């Protein structure tokens, strides 16, 4: 396979200026042009693009510029010899950042004073109420890179880390990795409960009133996985109740999140708008996946990220 | 000297309830208990205080449950043969905690998405305004032992350190070190500048409209030293010119900040009423100094954190 043109399809739009992210691309070898929606793909064509077009099947390779391609018709690609390759692995930074950020949050009371600053009130916490993450527990719920993510830079602040995944295999800064069928053993203890697993069939709804009842009562939720992962109203019963202190929600069963929602108004619940990932080099991010395959296909070596 | 009693201010009150404090100093080897705010104290007596007390010049020795010492008559303590020592050392972990989430709120905009949640409003950020501390720049001023709990978290989420400091000689975890003479220097490259400083003769009034014209435009100021280190009119002017983006701040010219004061309402300026170093263990770690200090007194040993 020998790559003659980048195409930026125009969906890209929908994460990125399109024009930046042609810059970006700038300085590959090869012809990078903004794709219509009307365009044939001949051999040597490789498209960028966020969503599927059937337009796409005529060219050599496809890469998805997100990390989910539930959009694209994997057999159909085997079907036609198209290469597909999706920008997995790239929101371990941003997503672990945002997770820091949130727990920070809680441990300083920055949210409460952040209330207080619109009032332009001097509210003291009571004693009782700041602390440091230096020495709490984090469960992390799923351990592959969006977990990983928070490990590392839960492990950084110096939290205990313990986690969640199917194999049960050991992950670099975890301490001790739970399978499962041991979620309420890994969440007993935890100061912070994260959620960075795929939605599939199995991880739908885990979190429910068991879990709650599980969790400690001075614990919070965070959830940056999907909003189906939580069943979303056993969370606002168990917020009512106090049978958790508190979450930081960044997915939700509907989003937007509709107004009339409870969630938006506990005190101690971080809503965030789906932007645990965002990142202003997110053209830089997905840039360099491009670039690294470019110089792969040269080379005769697989491609990162390869899906068919 | 042999120490056969430990004594406790009515007005530790004023930081932490002095129950908790006497429950964390029960493993000492001498009898505790509860002072009034008239007690004689003979021979072998040890008073914890937050404030200066003259009744308190009959014991043997005096520990400040405060960094500062600048309340308490250095002088008189010399007369009457009254060691004094005061809590410094024990708020790097605390302060530089806040510090990484002021920083972590910044870049990940969680202070915007507060405010968006008062509104029940889904409100994405522009693709530009997100972006992720590791690989940016942070100048700490000053590298005692608060600068060095910001210089850590900020180095193990990835950050570039550099700081100011007197000798100007190494620092853990900070790549360049610069004397004071190069603060122009040092905080020009700096996304956030960080100061953690004692207010001196020196450092008063050391951030002025000169250094915001000096700091990149897109930068944030955090203050966890004390308010006026800062010219506080000068960084309105800064702030309402976009000489600096925004800033943090955790101490003022006059505190309580007064409900008048525009800082308030910079949408980029997170204003919290001086408890950086707030924790609901404070107790626990003022105890941890007292009985380092009494375990070095029986062994004639000198004196942690002694000033007198
Ligand atoms: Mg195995
Ligand atoms: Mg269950
Ligand atoms: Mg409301
Ligand atoms: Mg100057
Ligand atoms: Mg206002
Ligand atoms: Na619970
Ligand atoms: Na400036």
């Amino acid at each position: 396979m020998h790559i003659e043109r980048l195409a930026v399809d125009e969906s890209v739009g929908r994460a990125m200026p399109p024009q930046r992210f042609i810059e970006a691309l700038s300085d590959l070898g090869v012809p990078v042009e903004f794709a219509g929606e009307d365009e044939q793909f001949g051999p040597g064509d490789a498209v960028a693009s966020f969503g599927h077009r059937d337009a796409f099947l005529d060219a050599d390779w496809v890469h998805c510029i997100r990390a989910g391609y539930d959009e694209f018709p994997v057999g159909v690609y085997e079907e036609a010899g198209t290469y597909l390759t999706n920008s997995t692995g790239i929101h371990g930074t941003t997503v672990g950042e945002t997770v820091a950020g949130y727990m920070l949050t809680f441990a300083r009371r920055l949210h409460a004073y952040r209330d207080a600053q619109h009032d332009h009130a001097w509210d003291l916490p009571r004693y009782e109420e700041p602390f440091t993450l230096a020495g709490e527990r984090v469960c992390v719920v799923g351990l592959g890179t969006l977990g990983r993510g928070v490990v590392d830079r839960a492990a950084a602040l110096g939290m205990e880390v313990v986690g969640v995944r199917r194999s049960g295999d050991p992950v670099d800064n975890v301490s001790t990795v739970y399978t499962p069928d041991r979620l309420h053993e890994a969440i007993a203890d935890a100061r912070f409960v994260v959620l960075a697993t795929p939605l599939t069939d199995e991880t739908e709804g885990m979190v429910a009133a068991p879990e709650f009842e599980t969790m400690r009562e001075d614990a919070s939720l965070v959830n940056v996985a999907r909003g189906p992962v939580v069943v979303e109203s056993d969370l606002v019963a168990a917020l009512d109740s106090g049978d958790i202190a508190g979450a930081a929600l960044d997915v939700f069963s509907e989003e937007p999140l509709p107004e009339d929602s409870p969630l938006w108004d506990f005190e101690d619940v971080l809503i965030t708008p789906h932007v645990s990932a965002a990142t202003s080099k997110y053209h830089e991010d997905v840039a360099a996946l491009i670039r690294e395959n470019i110089e792969k296909i040269a080379t005769g070596d697989e491609l990162t990220n390869r899906v068919v």
